[PDB]
């Protein structure tokens, strides 16, 4: 035919190409490649150790002690409280407002007595502090999404009283709640989808995953951060703008590192993980917030889960009941801003307000780089606001706590 | 609807997403940010140089030396010789035996005649070198394919004399050859597709990424191979395997760097510089390469126009004339490894014969990727035979030239 058409170079914008995956296996092959030796050396030397039983046993040997586990068995009785408000009021008793009023307790129950046992005990860990919190946080969405589906199964049943796939009442059984609680999921559904098999392969693959990008997030944290931090220990809190920038620029990179690794770890591995031991078979845990031309498409593909919950419990029942399409979207973003300086303030015991102003900030940040930048340039705005952006508010809190304490 | 489909993360195998532009631009976005302000520096540092007309007066003061621009502008005696004898078998004169004769005389000339020059001087760098022996290697393809093409478009008309766009004895003008000599592109053909315009942008922008990553490349040898070579500066002639090895394995990531850089650098910035100079509107110089499960695949779209010079004009003739389909691509395999070996080892004036048992090796290779690996595992076995692969052949060639010299 004819050897010369007109056309463009698939790294050029206006190509619109868009398969890049083998920049992924890239970065695995070259991850691979740096930590291998290390990472089996590792794995040889810490996997030897009898870690399952002995640490079990130990906490068993003096429960009341470690009260962050002792926190995350507690909020079993959040869940059974919820569940018994539930199936008693799904047939004869608490007429709507007092089973209403009973899961709002619950609710704030969840949300305020760990952080009234993460604050009022000395003995507890900021990691493990953030877990209890994070655990509470995730079966507080659970319950929220929980109450909400069953008042919607009720209503209809109770209209349609008047006029395989499991029906309303049948769905309340502790085997199906706590299935729901393990579930890497915020949106309550009776009959979730399942997948086939369990696929050892899989699940190996994954927790690989997790055991290598645990180890590279020690080795940016312990090589390339704690260094920098430890070569001006000095709180942000008493530096001046001029210096915290001086000293944000330099740890940055790395904290965006650990981010994304904390991102995959997380949100793939970690997710998948559990998704494949139950199997799962949704396993829509995040979307394509990497190519995310604008930041209001990066919120609304980063964290798919609370993203969906927000926007069908949160969001849309707001414009339901009510008004102000303003109002909701304020609504959620200072859900969202409690809950991140909830997550990240309350373990390490800090409210500089300081992951709330960043939250904020992130709204003008938004417009701008929704007005000016576009397809690839917007991207590499959106790269920058994710590199400097919320993250350096965490990043912050820990660089106290760490040059605080030791 | 339903809340919850049945369907896998967008990172997994099975998932088929890929749209991971945006882990090109966070590449982008990373190596500004760290070596922005360096490239700054070296741009006012170099960038304030009177380097444009004072490099091209110098070089016009001792013509006959630099013999190297020397033998690129000498190119212009064979670029106008098969011109003549195209023009001159275009009417009347050397049937076509005589004229193909004349054809084979100057090809064979422009392969032999800088090699010729390149060994029997001692003043030409080998940088140089390199560059005139690739301007000639270029110049022979584009005029085989410039004979090919006259040759059809010639015995096309003959044929059809007895029973806008160009026709064929009008497009010989040395406006066009000269044209098409600098095009981005092997194949000639009457006719090139256009671009609208200049686009001045995209020019500037081409030329900060040439710069860019030339400065890159300098970086990374200077500071990642230079120190790891002069750490043990033994020729690979004289080392043993064990020793080879050893030496490669750390040698081998940063030469990967710098073919992945070589390849963009010239591949897409150049080439997309050169064709947007002269708006040239093809611009296939690659296809995904990198996302590429088996070698076969890779080598078929590494480098387009090679491989659409090969296969219609030394591939799809052979077929034709002749047969065995196994013997053209054998026959392809020999020519791409002469011209390999050609290219790398008479500028370094050594003949180990490296590079052809690399690309000979490459052949068990391809097998053994193409039949085990699959899909994610295959592109990354296909990454690992570039990492090592091929260009640790030309790696062996510049290292020993470099601990042999300095
Ligand atoms: C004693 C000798 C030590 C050195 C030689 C042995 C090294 C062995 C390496 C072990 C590390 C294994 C864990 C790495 C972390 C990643 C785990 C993994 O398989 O990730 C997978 C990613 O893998 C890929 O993408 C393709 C496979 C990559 C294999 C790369 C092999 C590199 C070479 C290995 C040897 C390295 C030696 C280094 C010497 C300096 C998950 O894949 P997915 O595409 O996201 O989807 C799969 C589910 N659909
Ligand atoms: C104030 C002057 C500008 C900022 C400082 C200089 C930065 C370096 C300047 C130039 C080197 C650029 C090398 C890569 C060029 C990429 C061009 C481009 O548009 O990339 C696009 C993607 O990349 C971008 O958009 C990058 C935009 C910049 C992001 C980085 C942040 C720059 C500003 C802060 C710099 C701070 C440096 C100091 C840090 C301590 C699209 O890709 P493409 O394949 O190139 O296609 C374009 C044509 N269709
Ligand atoms: C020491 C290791 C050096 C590795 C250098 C090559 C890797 C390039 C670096 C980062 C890759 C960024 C990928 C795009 C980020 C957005 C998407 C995302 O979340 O990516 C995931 C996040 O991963 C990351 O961000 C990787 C973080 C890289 C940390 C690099 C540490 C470097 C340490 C210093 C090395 C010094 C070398 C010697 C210097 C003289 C990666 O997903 P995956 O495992 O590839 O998925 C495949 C599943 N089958
Ligand atoms: C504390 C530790 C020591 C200090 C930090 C040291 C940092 C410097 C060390 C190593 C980095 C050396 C350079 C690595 C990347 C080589 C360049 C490269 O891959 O070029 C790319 C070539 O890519 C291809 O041919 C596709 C296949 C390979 C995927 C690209 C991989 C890029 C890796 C980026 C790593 C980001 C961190 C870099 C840090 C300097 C060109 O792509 P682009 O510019 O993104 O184009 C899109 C816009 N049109």
């Amino acid at each position: 035919l004819r050897c010369h058409r007109l056309q463009d170079s698939l790294f050029s914008s206006d190509s619109g190409f868009s398969n890049y995956r083998g920049i992924l296996n890239w970065c695995v092959v070259m991850l691979i490649l740096s930590n291998a030796r290390l990472f089996l050396e590792n794995l040889i030397k810490y996997g030897i150790l009898v870690d399952p039983i002995q640490v079990v046993s130990l906490f068993l040997k003096d429960p009341y002690s470690w009260p962050a586990p002792c926190l995350v068995i507690a909020a079993n009785v959040f869940a059974v409280a919820a569940f018994q408000v539930e199936k008693r009021l799904a047939v004869g008793a608490l007429t709507e407002q007092a089973g209403l009023l009973l899961h709002v307790a619950n609710l704030a129950t969840i949300l305020c007595f760990p952080a009234a046992v993460v604050l009022l005990v000395e003995s507890i860990t900021p990691v493990g502090s953030l877990l209890a919190l994070m655990a509470h946080t995730i079966l507080f969405l659970k319950l929220f999404s929980y109450r909400d589906v069953n008042s919607w199964c009720r209503r209809a049943r109770a209209k349609a009283a008047s006029a395989h796939t499991v029906s309303y009442p049948d769905n309340l059984t502790y085997r199906d709640l706590y299935y729901f609680l393990f579930a890497p999921t915020l949106c309550y559904e009776l009959n979730f989808p399942r997948s086939p098999r369990i696929r050892k392969r899989f699940l190996l693959r994954r927790i690989l995953e997790m055991l290598f990008f645990t180890q590279l997030q020690v080795g940016l944290i312990q090589q390339w951060m704690v260094p920098t931090i430890q070569n001006s220990m000095k709180p942000f809190k008493d530096m001046d703008y001029s210096r915290i920038i001086e000293r944000l620029l330099k740890l940055a990179v790395p904290n965006h590192l650990i981010w994304l690794i904390f991102f995959y770890w997380l949100f793939h591995s970690c997710l998948n993980a559990v998704a494949e031991l139950m199997q799962f078979g949704d396993r829509e845990f995040y979307r394509d917030w990497w190519n995310s031309e604008s930041v209001t498409y990066f919120w609304q593909n980063w964290n798919i889960p609370v993203h969906k919950w927000c926007i069908r419990h949160f969001y849309k029942p707001m414009l339901r009941r009510g008004s102000s399409k303003w109002m909701a979207r304020t609504g959620v973003f200072l859900a969202s801003a409690f809950f991140h300086e909830y997550l990240v303030s309350v373990p390490l015991r800090m409210f500089r307000l300081w992951a709330f102003t960043g939250m904020m900030a992130q709204i003008p940040l938004a417009w701008f780089v929704g007005r000016f930048f576009q397809g690839n340039y917007g991207n590499a705005a959106v790269w920058l606001s994710l590199i400097i952006g919320q993250p350096i508010a965490v990043l912050m809190y820990v660089h106290d706590y760490y040059v605080l304490n030791y």
